[PDB]
């Protein structure tokens, strides 16, 4: 038995609800029609066991149900009160204990994606962003919707890469996906994918750390260079046309802490996707920072 | 808000294989039927609920979706395809203890074909359909309705545009030979299929009154869970096909099913009708 109590999200996607299961809340999700290829690729994902992981969004069921001509689409999870790491930046500022555990945190779920256990084929995401990431109470982040995904056994030689006409979310695209020249049959691509995303969110959480009394109000990916709502064609003019990259505010330049992120964030950020650091390397060089 | 009841109460098991099992459940006001999958035969609830997301069928002479369910448990994931439920059971079931006369058996054969070229046939447009092969097709994944129809159930193997049942193989897959880049193949098998299922019904059809006991395709020629190599000789190399008894001869639509079944059988599978011509044949048969 679920209780559906309020919507906590409505879009393009379909819509999210809170709702009440064996007394505890739950998410549910309802995809919308258009988008019922990432309910089956989530489905995919989430039969695998050994995905389950502190830093990847808790799957409890999902289901297709139907009578007649109507379909409804159901995806339900665990439930997480604080909502993305989206929303959450834009009321809190952080100190240096609370952007490194988020951070890491989501190292440590993309690390946890992209590595192959012999199981858990490896994962690449396809749409890390700030809304696809939840804050937990314990002030780590798991990491949500694996509509995208595609997956890799080293072990079998196998790639697949599913049938969904979905896109990742243009403001994120990496240069090689706005350009249309990512390598489609190469697994490693869409871990480099995952990079360059990865990168853009360090920026989004290292702006709302404060240092020396200074801090930055929340803005999302390239909100200076591009339209409101920005096109596919608008953030490839940015990216692959002007080769803009996030701006690093100097006051970083102070911090010991946000002078070892801007690091990081550059390394994600290659043109070169082959040049860019793995999920491991940024888990490592995370776990090292203070 | 909305309460989701997803209750169901499983009453009682009606199937336990390889497949996993098959239960008689509650849900509401509604009788279901619940397949939980074994961990052996997961790609078959993945394929059909993939089929099913990408056309929701809706006919008379195939079993009705009501849902797919995964639900997440301690070290495993559990995998429900949940159907209307007949409680009359399978046409094998069926034809162990029952007899037919003329109408009940062009009633069934006919509602088989029926469900088969709705299977086959793409439809262009919303509420359009793509083709579908059945690959698995036999008179196990046929159940009986109460209005003397049949339906058409387990669309684990279905292919839109792990191996079938052996004994009711084609030729073409027993040798190798199915040209398995041309979707008219999977129909061709599935045609080949239908004329078995032809055969099982036409002998419990009584004429004259004379009934053949219920047997499975080819049962005088291989053993019991016959081998591919087993199948292959008799199909392949020898070119066997299964008897027509005298009797029916005597008898106007046993003599014309015989007819149609033979015309399932060619070797050639490019020789064989279609579901659509099956149909027209039966709807001019008494
Ligand atoms: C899955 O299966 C069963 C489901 C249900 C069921 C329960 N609540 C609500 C619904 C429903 C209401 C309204 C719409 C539409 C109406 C028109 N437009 C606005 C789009 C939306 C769709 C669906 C249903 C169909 C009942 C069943 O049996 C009686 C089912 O079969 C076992
Ligand atoms: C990204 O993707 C999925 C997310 C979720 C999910 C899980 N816990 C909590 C949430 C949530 C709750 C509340 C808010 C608040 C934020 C502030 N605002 C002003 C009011 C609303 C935001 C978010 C969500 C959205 C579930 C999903 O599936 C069931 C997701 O899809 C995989
Ligand atoms: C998640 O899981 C299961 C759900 C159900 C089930 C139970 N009550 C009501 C529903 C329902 C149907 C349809 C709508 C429509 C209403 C109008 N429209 C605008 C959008 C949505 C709402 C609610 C369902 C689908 C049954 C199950 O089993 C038989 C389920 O498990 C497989
Ligand atoms: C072929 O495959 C599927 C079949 C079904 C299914 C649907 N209605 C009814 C049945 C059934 C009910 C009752 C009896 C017995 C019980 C009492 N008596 C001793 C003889 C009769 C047998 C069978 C089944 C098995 C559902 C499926 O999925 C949920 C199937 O898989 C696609």
């Amino acid at each position: 038995d679920i209780t559906l109590l309020e919507c906590v999200g409505k879009g393009r996607y379909g819509e999210v609800w809170r709702g009440s299961w064996q007394g505890e809340n739950v998410a549910v999700k309802i995809f919308s029609s258009r988008d019922e290829k990432s309910w089956f690729r989530e489905t995919e994902l989430y039969n695998t066991v050994m995905l389950r992981h502190e830093n990847i969004l808790g799957f409890i069921a999902s289901d297709m149900t139907s009578r007649h001509s109507s379909t409804q689409l159901w995806l339900i999870t665990h439930y997480h009160e604080m909502g993305s790491l989206y929303d959450y930046l834009q009321l809190t500022t952080l100190d240096t204990v609370s952007c490194l555990r988020i951070v890491l945190s989501i190292a440590s779920g993309l690390a946890h994606l992209h590595i192959e256990i012999f199981g858990k084929p490896a994962i690449a995401h396809r749409d890390l962003k700030s809304k696809n990431i939840l804050v937990k109470k314990n002030g780590q982040c798991c990491i949500a919707d694996l509509g995208l995904a595609v997956m890799h056994s080293q072990s079998t030689n196998q790639l697949d890469v599913g049938n969904n006409p979905r896109v990742g979310t243009k403001r994120y695209m990496a240069p090689e996906v706005l350009d249309e020249t990512i390598q489609v049959d190469c697994f490693d691509s869409y871990k480099r994918v995952d990079i360059w995303a990865f990168g853009l969110v360090l920026w989004e959480v290292a702006r709302r750390m404060v240092s020396n009394g200074i801090v930055e109000d929340y803005k999302p990916p390239f909100y200076d260079v591009v339209p409101n709502d920005p096109s596919f064609e608008d953030m490839r003019k940015v990216v692959c046309v002007d080769q803009q990259r996030p701006n690093i505010p100097n006051r970083w330049f102070s911090d010991p802490t946000l002078t070892s992120l801007a690091k990081l964030m550059k390394e994600c950020w290659y043109q070169n996707p082959s040049a860019r650091l793995t999920a491991l390397r940024i888990k490592k060089t995370l776990t090292k920072i203070d």
